[PDB]
């Protein structure tokens, strides 16, 4: 699993330990071992959501499996919860794109997960 | 709908109001309310297009439906049009990836659009 | 083909000609003319892999065709190799997302590739 968040919230407002918290919570939620969970946070972005420049985030979660209707609802509650608590972003100003990747379409370690 | 533009054009060359213009025009093009539209512009990128570092752009448009052969041609004309006029990027140095998303795979407001 | 690299490796650690080298290698590897190849490198990123902030990379390769099990393995060896040699990133801290797009879902020059 890889989780990326793009946000217009400034760098200074991202708290120490945010990447590790994202890692642990995602390991928990997705089942997958934390050793292979990747996370990318991108602050200070030039964005608008609904035409407004109030705090917002555009995110993506890529996973080999563990993507589905019920699971995705659960991930969003988790991730929106984190973004609201740690970055003060309203959950209704967050979009998260979910990608169910084929193992053959994910490269890692000079090869793929196929 | 969410639209992301990555470009090697400098921040100073992004005109005031560009994010609002993208929002308004995407609302018109997709027929969705501007309130749902998210836009993200990323200037000053380290990019090459065809081995050249003249102005270029790599973009994506994520939508739940409203994606298709004819509609995407219409989006490209519109968005290339804006990138040329506002950022002075030649349309033939623009790639736009279109994603037709399932509602179940778009998180928002602690849930999904399903 | 579009190739994007996101990495926590510093900018100054990205060698001159890395974009050019990416372009030629990708041209050779995909059989596509260098004129069609786009490359995007994003250094200095706030990222973690396996909870660790040691050098790592999150990448994607978008192409119309030329994507599949065997092909993606060869790409992964090629690109991890280039990341290891040029950016000193361990192959086992690299993810590459492969996207096989329909020509109709790639915008370019006021239209699509369809
Ligand atoms: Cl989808």
């Amino acid at each position: 699993p890889m989780f990326i968040v793009n946000t217009n919230v400034p760098r200074a407002s991202v708290p120490d330990g945010f990447l590790s918290e994202l890692t642990q919570q995602l390991a928990q939620a997705t089942g997958k071992p934390p050793q292979y969970i990747a996370v990318h946070v991108v602050p200070d972005q030039l964005m608008a959501f609904g035409g407004s420049s109030e705090p917002c985030a555009l995110c993506s979660l890529h996973s080999i499996g563990k993507i589905g209707g019920a699971q995705n609802r659960s991930y969003s509650k988790l991730l929106c919860g984190l973004l609201a608590e740690r970055l003060r972003i309203s959950p209704d100003r967050v979009y998260i794109n979910y990608y169910d990747m084929n193992a053959a379409n994910v490269g890692w370690n000079n090869s793929t997960f196929a």
